[PDB]
């Protein structure tokens, strides 16, 4: 596999978003490896809609603004027959009525893969051979929430009660040997202003770390 990968570097990512006062990192990181995998398809990356998953998923499982599972909302992608863009379907943050339009649809899945539990080598693999890749992880700590920069490491971090959803847009390494002070690159839906850009650096191989590896996937287009 490649030393290093970065999504963001190839036009998989969009610009950093955020879900604001409402429970809905599982709905941004669904939406961000969707719109890695249709630029993927397509040549063209455009922003996907939250609020449709936060207003219309409830039947396979999700909560809303009160909680939810990637796998879920690919799920629902998949029984719906698409998912409306950003722009048609914006995002307020709060729980409202489902008001998905077909004619608005800019994006479908046919299933999702699952990446095997706990393997941060079957993890490496998807991200460099797929794209993005929706994660859960322990992000209920302070160091997390004041995080600026360096390569996250919480001696607190639980790999497997975890209670949020963030997307691995790469991995990399820090000085010249690629072997050691590894590190996966994680985009937040926090804003831009928290973190490092709304980025993060979490400990690489160092026991699955915040249980990054523990429940990832991807929707299959
Ligand atoms: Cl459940
Ligand atoms: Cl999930
Ligand atoms: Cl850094
Ligand atoms: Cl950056
Ligand atoms: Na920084």
């Amino acid at each position: 596999l490649p030393k290093s990968v970065d999504w963001r570097k190839k036009g998989y990512v969009t610009p950093v978003k955020n879900q604001k006062q409402c429970g809905s990192a599982w709905a941004f990181s669904a939406t961000g490896a969707l719109e890695g995998q249709m630029f993927r398809k397509t040549g063209k990356l455009v922003s996907l809609s939250e609020q449709n998953l936060v207003d219309c998923s409830r039947p396979q499982g999700n909560q809303g603004c009160n909680g939810g599972f990637m796998a879920r909302a690919f799920q629902y992608v998949k029984e719906n027959g698409g998912l409306d863009s950003e722009e048609s379907y914006p995002y307020v943050a709060v729980d409202e009525i489902c008001k998905y339009r077909p004619e608005n649809s800019v994006a479908q899945d046919t299933g999702f893969t699952v990446v095997a539990p706990g393997k941060e080598k079957a993890l490496m693999k998807a991200v460099a051979t797929v794209g993005p890749i929706s994660v859960a992880m322990d992000a209920g700590h302070s160091s997390f929430q004041f995080y600026k920069s360096g390569i996250y490491f919480e001696p607190d971090c639980s790999s497997k009660n975890l209670d949020h959803g963030v997307l691995v847009v790469g991995y990399g390494f820090e000085g010249a040997n690629s072997q050691n002070s590894k590190y996966w690159l994680v985009k937040n839906s926090w804003g831009p202003e928290w973190g490092s850009n709304g980025y993060v650096k979490i400990a690489k191989d160092k026991n699955n770390h915040c249980g990054i590896a523990t429940a990832a996937s991807y929707p299959n287009v």
